[PDB]
């Protein structure tokens, strides 16, 4: 739990290998980030509270194949990478940086392993509790502030009330923004503002922060093929658990979750080409350095999966 | 326990004296409304479940001076009056009517007597659960469907799932629409659609139903003076209870809830001229009969409060 200076240097890049570490180790990396970004400094975060809070946050993540503490670490680490790559401290206030990192760490708190569609279709407590309005994201966010409501885990204890309101409002906006059901909507608002972006316009900045946490949340394919690939299997593993249960309970099943229809290759080709690449393209208009560091590996991921599908076709064709 | 034909007859007019009845008589009036509007008939509502349900609903309303079961009966009874006054059954499907009546009855379920501003500023469990997004309305709605989730109270048990979904979505929209913080937004949207209203445009109808339930929710002043006045004192009783708690907790207090600034007269004059009259005025442009049966008493109510203000100001000079 004493990060070597080599690790501290690789922790700033999207190439970081998130699979090599264990909870304890990742917990230290996260702790490092808060000190390194000077958040501990500028918000008078009690360095000890920060430690408890991170274990507080860790305990509240479930052992799902995909939506687990490691996913949370990936998102926070990718966010951390982007703060350096795009020199976000020259554009954002320390408050926004805090919002971005805290939102990233807490965005999937207590995820059950079944998406909103299952919650809504099965009429779960979450769905009824949140009236079908992004039940999961709402829950994550609620769990996050319940944690910050425990004095022992309140890393925000030394922030004036005016600041807390601005931080809370910001985190809520960003966590709720990760519901993919809003992807098209958010992307449009953003592409619009982009026609004439203005870092002084508060709405532009909010959309930008919304886009940033969205990129980090689904940025797995931006990492090296060795690091990125296993995440797809973790996600499908979780999805199949849902589809089986849905089939069992007689609830509708989404095609991309049906073993007999989804193939890693075909799935990732469309995800990369129509969701990932386009989103990061919009961001590269503000941060050109992104094209080389994040779009590049995304183009390689796309091509790799396209070639990987030709192999699947030729192979299945060969069997019939 | 039974209703007289005179009562049943009067139940159709906004002049109905809602104070003359006890829970069991109100439950019976509500019951009659469902049979009379053809909702029991068109949705195969088990007549026994209808009564059980009305009871589950009653049991879940709290004994607040204002936000209690009688208030919910006021809203439902006014909605009922409007269905007749504006001949709503010629413009609305029976599903729309069901949504309107059931939403009006369930719109304030389990209200605590302290509004959203208190919830948010005091960081209560509700404001945390719903991330400061219309926490109360979200809660009322969830209780309504928790109630409907108990087979014995489920008046929708014989409605196919597609219908339930459409009714659920409709009820959620209407209940969340009662949060006055959204009053300006909704009125603007509606007035925009009013530039060329279209009864066949779905977005047009959703807004009209939102306006309708909002009209019923804050319509106390449309009723005869003797029936309306006591509600104002009831609301204020609840409001002072909040501002008292707010001052002795360090939380800000709403000027209109401030014992030292709010006078029944001044408050109602404003509420009547800048909220009520304007809202019913734009509604009248769609339903002409509304001007005489509802806009008229509101004008009277306004004039009476303006006179009461002069008297009030005089006596308060002396109390000094
Ligand atoms: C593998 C899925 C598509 C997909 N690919 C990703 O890399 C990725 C990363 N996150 N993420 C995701 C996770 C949870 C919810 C929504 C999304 Cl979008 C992803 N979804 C499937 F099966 F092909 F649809
Ligand atoms: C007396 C209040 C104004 C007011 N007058 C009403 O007749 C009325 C009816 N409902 N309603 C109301 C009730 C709950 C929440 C919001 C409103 Cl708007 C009302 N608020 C006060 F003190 F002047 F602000
Ligand atoms: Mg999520
Ligand atoms: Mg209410
Ligand atoms: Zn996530
Ligand atoms: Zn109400």
């Amino acid at each position: 739990y004493l990060l070597s200076p080599e690790t501290i240097e690789a922790l700033r890049k999207p190439t970081f290998d998130v699979w090599l570490w264990e909870p304890n180790e990742m917990l230290s990396c996260l702790e490092h980030m808060y000190h390194d970004l000077g958040l501990v400094r500028d918000f008078s975060i009690n360095p000890v509270t920060l430690r408890r809070w991170l274990f507080c946050v860790h305990d509240n993540y479930r052992n799902n194949p995909f939506h687990n503490f490691r996913h949370c670490f990936c998102v926070a680490q990718m966010m951390y990478s982007m703060v350096w790559l795009c020199s976000l401290q020259e554009k954002f206030s320390q408050t926004d940086i805090l919002i971005l990192m805290t939102a990233a760490i807490c965005h999937d708190l207590d995820h059950p392993g079944y998406n909103n569609t299952y919650q809504i279709n099965a009429r779960t407590e979450l769905a009824v509790r949140y009236n079908d309005i992004s039940p999961l994201e709402n829950h994550h966010c609620a769990v996050a502030f319940q944690i910050l409501a425990e004095p022992e885990c309140n890393i925000f204890s030394n922030i004036p009330p005016d600041g807390f309101k601005q931080i809370r409002q910001g985190m809520i906006t960003l966590i709720l923004a990760t519901d993919m059901a809003r992807h098209a909507e958010i992307m449009d608002s953003f592409k619009e503002k982009m026609e004439n972006f203005d870092y002084s316009n508060e709405e532009h900045m909010t959309l930008l922060k919304m886009i940033l946490i969205k990129c980090c949340d689904i940025s797995n394919e931006v990492r090296p093929m060795e690091v990125a690939e296993p995440w797809v299997d973790c996600l499908l593993e979780e999805y199949f658990m849902q589809s089986d249960r849905e089939k069992s309970e007689g609830l509708p099943v989404a095609p991309f979750m049906d073993r007999d229809k989804v193939t890693k290759a075909t799935a990732q080709i469309g995800f990369i080409k129509f969701v990932l690449i386009p989103m990061f393209e919009t961001v590269t208009k503000l941060f050109p350095m992104v094209e080389e560091i994040m779009l590049q590996p995304l183009w390689e991921s796309r091509d790799r999966y396209e070639e990987l599908k030709r192999i699947d076709d030729a192979m299945k064709e060969l069997q019939k």
